[PDB]
């Protein structure tokens, strides 16, 4: 039986739960009859990435439409969905494309935990809740609710919840810090770059398992670069509203998870409209998205020798762009380290 802290326990107990992968598959209206979680494959999953490359290539690069039409089914085909009565959506424009990569890099990191939970050594006299902690290599503590950490955390949280996300409410339930093994040595060769910054990162509960085990990646090179507005890299923000969305909590499951990653972000390229590229010309670290709405510069803390964004909400005066507040862009792993886990509940407004 268990010795671990029981907001850990819960944890485990959250991001390595069968039924909760099963939800999201649905939720994507993939066939589970035809298609179980357990015949879910990683060489499967980059095959459907391939395709969305091929469709990103025939559109530009101008191919017929039909070769097209033909992709779209193949993409049905390899990953059995089922709409009931209507049309599966047609793979033929970008919109399309970038939901169906946001689907699959969200069943990569199911692939992975469900795998890890399948795999490594089981013994009978252990508990699940014990075995599947160790599986993610991943030290985790309950960081002190009255401690200056939590204070500096829930004060990031309560000052940049965005106006325009005003469908809910956040609390906290529990702040975990977390140190994934082997990560600090990969980020040792930007400890000291400038331009360090507190950023949060929002996922997929499903997702978790494996962001502990693996850490935030990059998409395989198969995916389509054109899947995603500023290309392939690990994405952050700094308001804690916008990463919460990712989170797609709703009112049937309304906690989240929530990171936040000291990013080592150098010289920032800085953009206001989609820009997709896999890496960064020389002298450059990072990709800032511009958004309309920046926090307040003066309202800068550190914590740990890091900046945290925690100000209010204030007009960046940035003249035209497609960002509603700013994105964090990028494209070397080692440039991320992992430092707190937040658990919150999404109290939506009715
Ligand atoms: C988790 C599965 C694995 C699969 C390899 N994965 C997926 C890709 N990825 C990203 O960071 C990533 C995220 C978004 C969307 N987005 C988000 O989801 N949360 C946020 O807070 C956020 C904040 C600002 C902007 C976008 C955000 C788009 C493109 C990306 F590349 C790293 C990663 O590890």
């Amino acid at each position: 039986k268990s010795k671990l802290p029981k907001p850990v326990q819960d944890l485990i107990k959250m991001i390595f739960d069968v039924e909760s992968m099963k939800k999201a598959m649905v939720e994507y209206e993939i066939d589970l009859q035809k298609m179980p979680l357990g015949k879910l494959s990683k060489r499967q999953i980059q095959a459907a990435y391939s395709i969305l490359s091929e469709v990103q290539q025939a559109v530009s690069q101008g191919s017929s439409d039909s070769q097209i039409l033909d992709l779209s089914n193949r993409f049905y085909t390899l990953i059995p969905h089922d709409f009931g009565m209507k049309k599966p959506p047609l793979l033929n424009n970008a919109d399309s494309v970038q939901a169906k990569a946001e689907m699959l890099d969200n069943l990569l990191d199911i692939e992975v935990a469900y795998s890890l939970l399948r795999g490594g050594s089981d013994d009978s006299s252990k508990d699940p809740i014990d075995v599947n902690y160790e599986k993610l290599k991943t030290d985790i503590k309950v960081v002190d609710r009255d401690s200056e950490e939590a204070e500096i955390i829930r004060k990031y949280v309560k000052n940049t919840h965005a106006t325009t996300h005003n469908a809910y409410d956040l609390e906290v339930i529990d702040i975990f810090k977390i140190e994934r093994e082997g990560e600090c040595q990969r980020y040792k060769p930007f400890k000291q770059l400038h331009n360090r910054r507190l950023l949060w990162h929002g996922s997929r509960t499903t997702n978790f398992a494996g962001i502990l085990s693996q850490g935030l990646r990059i998409a395989p090179p198969e995916a389509p670069v054109t899947g995603y507005m500023f290309g392939k890299g690990i994405y952050f923000a700094d308001m804690v509203s916008k990463s919460a969305n990712y989170c797609h909590t709703s009112q049937g499951d309304p906690i989240g998870l929530i990171l936040l990653g000291e990013v080592a972000l150098g010289n920032m390229y800085e953009l206001k409209h989609a820009s997709h590229i896999s890496k960064l010309p020389k002298g450059k670290h990072s990709v800032k998205g511009l958004g309309k709405t920046t926090p307040d510069p003066s309202a800068n803390i550190s914590l740990d020798g890091v900046d945290v964004p925690l100000g209010t909400g204030i007009s960046s005066g940035v003249n035209d762009t497609s960002l509603l507040y700013n994105e964090y862009i990028v494209y070397d792993i080692a440039q991320v380290n992992l430092k707190y886990l937040l658990k919150l509940k999404f109290n939506f407004k009715t």
